[PDB]
């Protein structure tokens, strides 16, 4: 695991073949979650920011951007959407969190709550997961599409098996995150596959 | 009766069956009234705030946002609709009071005032009312219709038989309201149908 | 004669019929002269503000709204409009100051002025009128057109025999006004005719 | 010779008759100058502002409005055109100097610099011209367009033989310029043939 | 070698002929370089800000404008875009950086960095540079476009053979740059060809 | 008395000063009438095609002309509009009837029938008018507004003290109307001032 | 009892009053029905073409017409649309069929065929209604609203207790209709509240 | 089997529910396939004509309408798309058909050819399907969507496995196609599931 | 003087240099007259067909397309325009008289005539011309605008000293042309310089 | 060779991959040629009908299609662009014919001929050519762009080397071909590389 403190990856084309797969030691089924990173784009058209696929089950947890000023969270093939005022282009903070208890969605951009959405109650996502940044998956780590792929930056990824309060997601934005338990930016398990850079974060 | 200080009630889907029921001790016709909420939505189309039907009679008092910006109160049947500038999406704070005498509407957004409007002179609204929030009524506690549900966040709910002035109006938007005697947050008679979550208040 | 401070006209609904008669103590042709007052209305058609009419004679003084920030002045028939940035809906106070020998119309916006315009040099305004408030008059007294009628709130209503130097619209707008010749808030004869309320001023 | 110091120059109609005579008595061939004054109209078509020209010649110097925004200079029939963001309506303010050696146009809308252009090197702007205000001439003194007459108001409008430098520019816009040689807002030499009135400068 | 501190190629008309030509002590192929300048124009076209070519090989390093808010830049006939909110018209400062190992081609814009992009991972651009300002190449130094020619104000022109870390960028935004050794403002050797002026830069 | 078969009235320019003076012997209060015309004008904007004005009243006849396909009546100051589907330019043959006690307005473009329109129930236009081809009147014979005016081709007028049938108006349409008793074409009392021309007919 | 072939009912203004009572001998719940009219008007905005309801029961039966090309038909309450392509303004021949058993509405536009609707099946609309024209029931025989009223020309209207087959459908179009049995043009009970006329059917 | 020449299904609302079950004597896999309808429907938006679906394969062949004047074909959950101009709302003769050695489709409205597309060459359609009209099925004979139904009318369905030459495609269209051996209009096996009722075709 | 009946000049490119030169035995002052030509050009921004300059005098005489179906004539420097159906892009035949004693211009586009309009009523064009086809003249010969350069074809140019009765016009368009007296292409003098060839009419 | 009369190459999706060959016996310079062909698409975007290059030659003899109603022609990287009138989609047979001694390029669609226009005036398009269907070369039989992709019908394709005159363009069009002797659709010699198809000619 290495300490990506103040650097990003960098996908610097549209390709069908840029990712870095994100490893992790998670064995069990997931009921609470939050989501945290840094993005930076300049992509009009619809984009995969976070796709976590399980064996047999497609769009398991995903973080998808379908236009600007339009936060997608699908769960279990679900999708809630949540709509706020942007410039475009900018660099962006983006925390999403879900509970299977109340089936609350809750997407905080730039410490800035977003309107509450519903999806999955009872629901608990499945485990032994492939999570890749930059591509969208339609197969178990695989089957990416070019029209949805990411290009820009992105950094400060940080998840919990947890749903952080408000403090905390404004703790994370503020650049001081508390230590995460499932994917941790300063200790991270990463594997770049293709055309993807590691440089300095300098858009903050 | 329960305190739902620093809580609100969230509408996570779009749906024609979640509801919230409000029981008022009510068995007075309203000469004069005042109705002020904390709303959260992202909806682009028509919903309904306050939904509020007696007796055979339908949409005898009723809080309706037409498009972005315009805020219409409803009458026993009869309609009056303000307009003001407004980000969206973005919280807002109404207030919304009546007088029977002078037929006097008057709408307050975010503690500022909205162009007088008057309707029903010399009348009152009827008594021992359904009263659904999430919703909006063409029968007696049902009919409901999707394309009008409200879907989002709702909150810091009070209802007074009076007329309060600008400096009251105020004092519920800085978040210190006066007890009211009709609906109260702090002391609220309320039933859950459906999809309906109460989660803290994180929006102010 | 009745004091009118910290108090409103409200026009609170679209009528044919709703307006209120101002009989002032004119006997004389009108040479120079200023009307001052203030406005809330969130009305997108064309309206009336202030109308003035003799016996033969068609739109002697208007003061008119042909739609958002342009304002006409009829003079005799004669027409002169100006332009400004105004933000729809807001409050707003109107100034208009007419000279008989250079034939120059003042517009005054919010204490800002506006391009100065001319119309009917050498010309004397009717004398004995018949003003009317929230309707436009074709007739004598009567004949109102339903699509100009003013729906709204008017306050702080002045008008003075004078054309007002800079410093004395200044002085109308942070609300403390110079006494009035012809016609005065703090002494008003007025005639109420169908629904129009009295409230007090809150947009101030 | 007239002191029109505070004082400013209302065209209040759309005419093809009304003009601002300006006499000057330098009879030298032009080589370097700088020509600043204010404006205030609410004008959505073209319109001319300044009027220079010679015995069988027309535009040897013109300062012409195309649409909001845009602001060209005629140096010989020979046309420049720069743009800049403004208000409008808004008043106005415009500093041009032309070099003949360089070509080099300078525009400054309110003590801002636009786009240096450049026209006519080697050039001499003629000698015994006839200015007009508030209309565009065609022939020599005569000959005018409806559709390109000024509107509104004109003010402290200063000729210098010579190209202002930046610091020089500013001084005339703050409200305090260098005496003049050419044309002096504070010693003109003016003829009023038509309507046109002169008012104080209220709108600064 | 002339010292240009403070001065502007003003390049005044639009032409296929006017240009300014940048000898460079260059015969080692550039691997890794930074480019700053600053611009000023009006124009609403795409126009070409920099221009290098060598023998047989079109577009080897170009920064190039699309239009508002889109700048690209061509490394080896290859393209990158990148987006910025900007207004128009405005003074801009740009540096672009590429870097042959990574690819990554690093734009900003008065002071902002762009998304960063990729392109040419592995090739060199050519040495034995022929580089033009107001015109865009299509042969080697000549073949001229009048629909891409840069009409407007450029100064401050700097070239490093380092990618400059974002401190250095944001020292040369604020008018006091490092020392640089393909092409430095300070000591600059450049041949005007057409029209084209040197004045005092004014609009910082 | 002048033969105009074969002939109409160009107005060649558009003004302010260019109107034709129709004049007629009828000083009975007009009951029932009927008027035809054939016009050719590339218009875009509003004009006048026949306008009727009495003793200090305006508009009293009026067949105006707001767009394309949009043509309208004035009785007596109130207004009638009907549509229809046609061509542009389009050489057009206009008739309208007016039955007093039905209050009927009967437009009949190109020998089809519009949608019956009413006005002024009870009511009799005025004698002894002032009836102008070529301007749109708000006085007694003048008050001419520009952006009112009409240019281009108008021919054979006719009008009758009578409301004529379908069958009758089918024949003007062709060329062979009926004798009028009140303005005949073939007999036509007319009055040219300023820029007006007679042409033979060559659309039709 | 009267034979109004070749004559319309022309409601010649937009009005509050202006309507005509259809009075029939029907007394029995209906089944099946036919409704078949001739309509011109050149209104945009939409309007009530037909309107009948029963005791304390809303749009008991109403053909409707929402926009240019679409129009609706009610049975109790409930609604059903289909659209055609149409020329605007034009005359037009509408049929509504109804029947119970299959609850399928059928739409017949100038003996064209719509695309089939259905709703309300095994319902019988109500017996002894108030039938209106020209205006829109909200109640037992009034309620009115303008911003619904037809205006324009009304013939050929012809009601049978039998859907009718498309032969019969083409004889009513062509001219000469099956004898009907609730409503006759032929000889119908007619009453004229307010302002409309009868005149000649000329559009055919 | 049941003969339904010179009858049609109606969908008369949009819903869920409202489906026809076609059943088939295909056991045998399908290879080369022609398909022809005729549907009349006003719906705007996105719709499936024909759905077909076997065990654990979803779409595997779909005639779908995304708007106006596009057809799609799916086979085996891929698509083609071509593209015809249409008058809209306008009753369609559709046939397509589908050749897995070419892999071609090929679209036929109103018995002219589109733009020849392909896809899943050398595949082969599975067997012992489910097929749907009004709905679109994404399970095997279930999981419809509202805003996928088909609400309309349809008739005239043919299905071959052969490749239909034009000429028999003609004469599908004017009206005599030869008998089918999948699904033959002239001896159907159906099931009615909710609303839709058979009615005589009409509109063609 | 060369036969170039059923031939065309083509104008292959957009340029600043290519045109054709026209000479004619004419000194005698154009008092009546009438020119005819036809024309197949895809240019959708203005530019000249006939460009006619005298000594010390611009747009003498002058055909210039405004836009699509628009046509106008320049005599002695003033303007006047008509508008017109048609198709883009066509062949085109314009025919354009033009009477000194009326000032009446007449267009003939195709065999239409259009929207007569009047300029210089009294005035006779100078003789010893310079005609040019293809370009538009500022000076006497020279002076080239490449943004109005006709790029197209151009045949059977004729130009007459009388005005033309509409059954010559009518002649001329169908291929007959009566014995020009200025300009006959059966008989032209004219001088080639630039890219200009002589092809065979073949879009008659 | 082979026969292909009657049949089309279908190139039946978007790819970057599928093109057909031809392969034909030129050794010689072409001075003139015609190319015609029948093309059916649906394509909205851009796209290459007939690519042409030689060993370091790129878009040497290349007819590409822009957009709707746009037509190109390129010789040696010089183009020309001719429109026209056209539906879309619409089958259509397209003709182009180059003469080097005048540099006439000349299109012809569906038998009309569009504005002639020319370029490489002498010019000789180069010997051992690679000629492409369904893609555009960038390189010497390859690199290919995907977003210039030809996807639709290609027929009867002919390339003389001569000019042909407009009775065998005309008969070209008409079914029966002059013999051509570069390129024949009776005897060609192709190579399909990818997925296109041969599909009997339905379209005409
Ligand atoms: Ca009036
Ligand atoms: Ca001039
Ligand atoms: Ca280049
Ligand atoms: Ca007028
Ligand atoms: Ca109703
Ligand atoms: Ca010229
Ligand atoms: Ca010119
Ligand atoms: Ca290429």
């Amino acid at each position: 695991h290495t300490d990506l403190s103040g650097k990003v990856f960098v996908f610097p084309r549209e390709s069908v073949t840029d990712h870095v797969n994100l490893i992790t030691p998670l064995e069990k089924p997931l009921q609470n979650f939050t989501l945290c990173f840094r993005a930076y784009s300049d992509l009009s058209r619809a984009y995969s920011l976070f796709s976590y696929n399980t064996q047999g089950r497609d769009n398991e947890l995903l973080v998808y951007k379908e236009r600007v000023g339009e936060y997608s969270l699908y769960i279990g093939r679900h999708k809630v959407t949540s709509k706020v005022i942007e410039k475009f282009p900018a660099p962006v903070h983006i925390c999403v969190s879900w509970e299977s208890s109340s089936g609350i969605a809750e997407f905080w951009i730039n410490g800035t709550p977003l309107v509450k959405k519903g999806l999955r109650q009872g629901y608990f996502v499945e485990a032994q997961p492939k999570i890749v940044l930059g591509q969208e998956q339609d197969s178990y780590g695989g089957k990416f599409d070019r029209s949805q792929s990411f290009v820009g930056e992105i950094g400060d990824l940080y998840m919990w098996d947890s749903v952080l309060p408000p403090e905390n997601i404004l703790s994370a934005y503020q650049g001081t995150p508390l230590p995460a338990n499932i994917l941790d930016w300063q200790a991270l398990n990463y594997e770049i596959r293709g055309y993807v850079i590691i440089k300095p974060l300098v858009w903050v």
